[PDB]
RNA sequence: GUUAAAACUCUUCUCAUGCUGGAUUCGAAAUUAGGUGC
């Protein structure tokens, strides 16, 4: 039980176009592991042949929540808006920015800012897997949101650290959306190439917060 | 294999107008068409 902890640098900005007109705050890792399957469908892979399932724990790609600038990291209920337990920002709306193109309107984060990586590999033939790609994107580059192939949303990882998991006992703050049949809507997607298949997989569950007994787990749901 | 995928912030618009490198200062300072032969 290995990790692949990353500080991943915009270069350019992302997007992602949440309900009735909200857009993401940080990119999510349901877009790390979408990017990451293109990228190991077109690397020809076990880990490509396997991303079609979403119950596929094993890799488990958790959100990617923002670093501050006092080395840690933000915590978001109830607040469309992240913070830190250092107390110096409060990472936000501010960060959108509306880009009025041809006919397009739209809103993005802007670039420049550093957002974590974070893969907990059970096993270890899915490390290997996931060192192939992470000396792949190290070389080029991975595209988290829509307009994928304008140009939006490239990140550079600065950072490839193999660390280890010690695994966590509470009865604990989610870090991301879980997704217990309470009130939270999550939506996502589950586009099939080489099947001509793209279909919007709803859901409803928990908002990102306090949570209480096995936990024998925890990339929509999070927590630590 | 990312609420995916698709859509260029594009078109139109001359740093242009006004303002003279002008003003001061003499090519002059020195030197016998001289020497020879009714």
């Amino acid at each position: 039980m290995k990790e692949i902890k990353g500080i991943l640098e915009s270069i350019t900005g992302f997007s992602i176009p949440l309900d009735n007109g909200e857009y993401a705050l940080y990119p999510a890792g349901r877009h790390l592991r979408g990017a990451i399957g293109y990228i190991a469908f077109n690397l020809d892979l076990p880990i490509s042949s396997k991303f079609l399932d979403f119950d596929f724990d094993d890799i488990i790609f958790r959100d990617l929540l923002p670093i501050s600038k006092c080395g840690k990291i933000f915590y978001p209920k109830n607040s469309n808006s992240l913070k830190c337990p250092s107390c110096n920002e409060i990472y936000g709306s501010s960060v959108l920015r509306n880009i009025m193109a041809r006919g397009l309107s739209y809103k993005e984060v802007i670039e420049g800012k550093k957002y974590r990586l974070s893969i907990i590999v059970k096993d270890e033939k899915y490390l290997n897997e996931m060192e192939a790609i992470i000396r792949y994107i190290l070389s080029y580059g991975i595209y988290l949101g829509n307009k994928v192939s304008k140009g939006y949303g490239k990140f550079k990882i600065k950072e490839y650290s193999i660390v280890d998991i010690l695994p966590v006992k509470d009865s604990v703050l989610l870090l991301s959306d879980a997704i217990i049949d309470g009130e939270k809507d999550i939506v996502f997607s589950k586009k099939e190439i080489s099947s001509s298949k793209f279909e919007i997989i709803r859901k409803r569950g928990k908002a990102k917060d306090i949570i209480r007994n096995n936990h024998n787990g925890f990339g929509f749901g999070e927590i630590i």
